[PDB]
């Protein structure tokens, strides 16, 4: 059978880049996934997502600051950001037994995020794989564990100076659902996603794009159809 599943995210986000910390508020996001079967173990997966926050830039501590003896000049606030994922895959499903399902895929991805200051640009063609585990606990109850592991294979940073370079980097994810049938069905549950670009080769003044690193925490709820 075809699932679709539309679901909404709750969640803290933080980053940090050089000698700076990007701390995120009111961090949403929605998203859809379909997972289509062709035969009864192949099929396909299909994702679609939108995301936005607001962000603060922030040194990180030191005891010369904490002491007075210096002062951090003032650094943007409030910076709106806004990010949007796509991903098309094969996926192969069995049976490990009559109450736990075993998925496997593997496809390419494009995430975007934007945010305004001076506008910064992180645009990336990736190739993602994806496990997960679906367990029936009775009473049309279950758990469902996921993983996912995200690979750059063309990913640019662009700056409205103008700047334009490939930044390839990696991620994952990882959480648990828990669900209920509803005759549809409900789920919920926490999730932890990871993303890293590293810093960019030498370009011309002399620069690099700084190695970034970006860790999620969040509640994701579902409607499973
Ligand atoms: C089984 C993985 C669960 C993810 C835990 C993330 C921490 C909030």
């Amino acid at each position: 059978a075809n699932e679709f599943t539309v679901h909404t995210d709750l969640s803290s986000i933080s980053s940090t880049r050089a000698f700076l910390k990007e701390k995120h508020k009111a961090a949403k996001h929605i998203g859809v996934r379909a997972d289509i079967p062709f035969d009864a173990n192949q099929g396909i997966r299909l994702e679609a997502g939108f995301g936005r926050s607001k962000k603060n830039i922030i040194n990180l501590e030191t005891d010369e600051n904490k002491l007075g003896k210096t002062k951090n000049v003032k650094l943007p606030t409030g910076v709106p950001e806004n990010r949007i994922d796509l991903y098309t895959g094969y996926t192969y499903t069995q049976t490990l037994s009559d109450s736990l399902n075993f998925r496997v895929g593997a496809g390419l991805g494009f995430e975007s995020s934007k945010d305004s200051i001076l506008h910064s640009s992180r645009q990336s063609w990736l190739a993602k794989v994806h496990a997960d585990l679906l367990s029936q606990l009775g009473n049309g109850w279950y758990i469902n564990p996921w993983s996912e592991v995200k690979f750059d294979l063309n990913s640019r940073y662009k700056l409205n100076t103008d700047i334009n370079q490939k930044t390839n980097g990696w991620g994952f994810g990882l959480g648990a659902n828990i669900g209920k049938k509803l005759g549809a069905s409900i789920e919920a549950g926490p999730f932890y996603k990871q993303r890293t670009y590293k810093e960019s080769g030498e370009f011309s003044v002399s620069l690099t794009i700084p190695k970034t690193s970006i860790r999620e925490y969040g509640l994701r709820v579902g409607i499973k159809f």
